[PDB]
DNA sequence: ATACATACC
DNA sequence: TACTGGTATGTAT
DNA sequence: ATACATACC
DNA sequence: TACTGGTATGTAT
């Protein structure tokens, strides 16, 4: 089914008949490039299913024992680690950028909505999830489930905005806190927590826009901090509480939208958690993953566990031991401080370009914008890459490193140009036909 | 209403088209808008008409003369000596989009979005859709219209490629715009008159071989770029810039157009011109002059004693260049730009910190032009469009220059604050905001 | 170091 | 008509 | 120097 | 559902 085929994991969306919706999908998607390449993309999964069932028919009973000690040293070691002092929040938007748009039309609110444009949609109200309407579907296939369903242009600045002002919130409880995305946070309130419980109500109390009291347990913290983004930016969040930010991650799609959900932080409470949740609403793991999984019959964090001696065998080395934190229930008790960036990056999607001369100009244009965006940072890297797809949706990435950094449109234009010319040079007389370019820098001295 | 005044758009059923615009508009805040506006252009007009009728003839029979003596030093100073080309893209952004995606050469398309087009494709022309109408307009008066994204730096690069044709012909040629240009092509003429078959033979991407005529030397440009680009251009040739403009809208699309250098051939084609095809000649100007029973430069010139007591000097002198068919005969390098802005349309924004947030925002934007260009202004503006279409500015200037996302932010906050305060406590309710940065040390 | 794929919002 | 864009990282070479 | 309006693509 | 964005300059205060 690939990517197209409905995805339901996603909140909001249970109970959808996805034969229905699927066949509508694929009649308004059929003889499509965008197809072809969704065809060869799937095969590609399913020839590496097949290496990794061959390579499993091989595996006897005596590696599979000697995998099997290997591996539960391995976890008796994470188990008595195991920590559960901490009190990890996972705060993230309703519906975000929908949200923002029928607050400010409210005319919109009893419909469905989505955020982007008929190529592409970057979200989805609640009421336009039940009809299978979603990000990362185009409009024009979103329309054809829902033949009502209104899509808004993105306020981009308006998200950043609203962004601002959950974070000044958000900053109150842990001013560590990692943002993720304009839309979504972990915080650490554990030290919040310890001071709270000795607050007197004045520190503990707002009034609404006749006052309201907040208590001091962790429920009532997130209440609180839910209460305050409601009050100020007239929105809900959902929000997650766990002794690690893997499972605040689960929690807070758990009772979205408006909604929120606690593990109690003992071992007991964390391993019936995780007993029977499907793997698929773990964050990273994503639909190959699940696809690779399925095949070895996993579906669940138990099954997981189980099967722990084998995916020794079968995946990598940081695959696996990410495999058996999670059947654990394990993840980070820590947050960290946002790190030095490793790259930067521009890409644009246009209607077809073939003429040389133009693939030169917009190759310049893109190496200008990601100098500009440089500027803006003082940063400089020794490595440049061009990105090309072509209309089939076929990528290619073609990189070169520099002895010296570089930083402005012309030293990244004059490594990114030799790329694109080696390219063009390989398939002539032939043009490329382009659906896509971009230009990325990294290596970044340290 | 329909504004027909584009290539493409004539004998249209302006009476169905408008009632389709108007059901679709009336009622609306943008609607309602307008009214304001046409109501404040109508009191100009009855302002300037009861004007008009306290005029005596000893202050006609005055201004005439000075007219007159101002019409003297002006037909004198007549140049008709230079070859000045006017380059003008056809459906320019559509063109593009259906040169690269075949299934759309023969239907009408769109270029925008369904809040607003930026052009339509010749055969959306003949249902009323054009640039400057909301794509949601457009669809119906055109159920079957294709709208079609924007891809701002195909455009940029289609006119590179256009702009280095141009080169050949006179380097200091001056872009207005990605799709229009102005050439003195006087000098290549000299050159070309002595010029070998092999200097003018183009082949078809068969050879083809150009004249030496100011027209054969426009076709091979037009030639030139739909073999280069896979596009067509209008051109216009005339003594002067206003002239060669008029001409390259004449036989578009794929046309072009001469007025020969000389005095008759110039006063022939203004005669009947209708005022509205100058560039300069708006709405409002058209309708004022209308009231006034101007529709043609011949009108135009008659009325030139009356037109100097109704309209400022700059006004006047302009109307009678006009009238004259006088223009530009020697184009200027691109001089110092004298402000740069970003403004920006959004769903409605009434929070104050949001408000203050986008401000900052569009002020690092801001800041990065600037970097782009080095420069530096004192005088800070933004800008203010609420959910009824009223726009404010609000300025402020400086004793020294400012350049960083801080400095035009520091400026720009105040400026917002003051109309914040001044609403309170009602919050402000926008759909726009912009903010400028002017007065650079020229 | 490079190519391509997976994943996230 | 129309299948995104920015950053990190995993897998394989 | 400031505010608002017109014009162009 | 939905009426643009960048620059210059004219009109008036
Ligand atoms: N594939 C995509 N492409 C572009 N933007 C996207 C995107 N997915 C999300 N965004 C943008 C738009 C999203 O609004 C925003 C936050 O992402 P989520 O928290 O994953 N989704 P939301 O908040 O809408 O719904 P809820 O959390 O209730 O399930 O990021
Ligand atoms: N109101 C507007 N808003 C935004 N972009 C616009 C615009 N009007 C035009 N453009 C953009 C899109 C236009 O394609 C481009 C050139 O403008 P023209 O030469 O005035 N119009 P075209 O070339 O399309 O048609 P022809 O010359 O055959 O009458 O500028
Ligand atoms: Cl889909
Ligand atoms: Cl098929
Ligand atoms: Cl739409
Ligand atoms: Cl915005
Ligand atoms: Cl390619
Ligand atoms: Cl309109
Ligand atoms: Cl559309
Ligand atoms: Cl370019
Ligand atoms: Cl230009
Ligand atoms: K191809
Ligand atoms: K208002
Ligand atoms: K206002
Ligand atoms: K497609
Ligand atoms: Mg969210
Ligand atoms: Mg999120
Ligand atoms: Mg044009
Ligand atoms: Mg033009």
């Amino acid at each position: 089914l690939l990517r197209m085929g409905l995805n339901d994991n996603k909140a909001g969306m249970e109970g959808l008949d996805k034969e229905k919706i699927n066949k509508i999908i694929m009649e308004a998607t059929k003889g499509s490039r965008f197809y072809g390449n969704e065809l060869k993309k799937e095969k590609q999964v399913n020839q590496r299913i097949e290496n990794m069932m061959q390579q499993k028919a091989q595996i006897t009973s005596q590696q599979l024992r000697k995998a099997q000690l290997q591996v539960d040293r391995f976890a008796m070691e994470l188990e008595q680690s195991r920590n559960l002092s901490n009190t990890i929040v996972h705060i993230d938007m309703d519906a975000f950028y929908a949200a923002v748009e029928m607050r400010d039309n409210p005319e919109l609110k009893d419909k469905p909505i989505a955020v982007g444009s008929m190529s592409m949609l970057s979200t989805s109200n609640y009421h336009a999830r039940r009809f299978g309407v979603r990000a990362a579907m185009p409009g024009f296939i979103a329309k054809r489930l829902c033949p009502q369903l209104i899509i808004v242009p993105p306020n981009f600045d308006k998200y950043r905005a609203v962004s601002k002002e959950v974070k000044e919130i958000l900053a109150d409880y842990d001013p560590n806190f990692m943002a993720m995305s304009l839309d979504e946070a972990y915080l650490n309130i554990t030290k919040h927590l310890e001071e709270r419980q000795n607050w007197p109500e004045d520190k503990r109390r707002y009034f609404i826009k006749n006052s309201v009291v907040f208590g001091t347990s962790a429920q009532e913290v997130v209440k609180e901090i839910r209460f305050r983004i409601e009050q100020k930016t007239t929105l809900t969040a959902s929000a997650g509480i766990a002794p690690n930010t893997m499972l605040a991650k689960v929690c807070s799609d758990k009772n979205k939208p408006n909604g929120q959900y606690q593990i109690l932080p003992n071992r007991q409470a964390v391993m019936d958690f995780i007993k029977d949740l499907p793997i698929r609403k773990v964050s990273g793991i994503g639909k190959v993953t699940e696809k690779m999984l399925k095949a070895l019959g996993i579906i669940t964090c138990t099954e997981l566990y189980q099967q722990r001696a084998l995916l020794s065998l079968l995946f990598s080395e940081t695959s696996w031991h990410y495999f058996l934190h999670i059947s654990l229930g394990l993840g980070s008790t820590h947050l960290t401080r946002d790190g030095e960036r490793k790259s930067m990056s521009v890409e644009r999607t246009f209607s077809e370009i073939n003429k040389a001369e133009e693939q030169y100009s917009l190759c310049q244009e893109l190496c200008s914008e990601l100098a500009q965006d440089l500027q803006k940072e003082r940063l400089k890297g020794r490595t440049v890459t061009i990105k090309l797809k072509n209309v089939n949706f076929e990528v290619k990435t073609r990189a070169s490193t520099v002895s010296s950094v570089v930083s402005t449109a012309e030293e990244i234009f004059a490594i990114a140009k030799e790329l694109l010319k080696t390219e063009i040079d390989a398939d002539f007389p032939h043009p490329l036909r382009l659906r896509l370019m971009g230009v990325r820098i990294s290596s970044f001295p340290n």
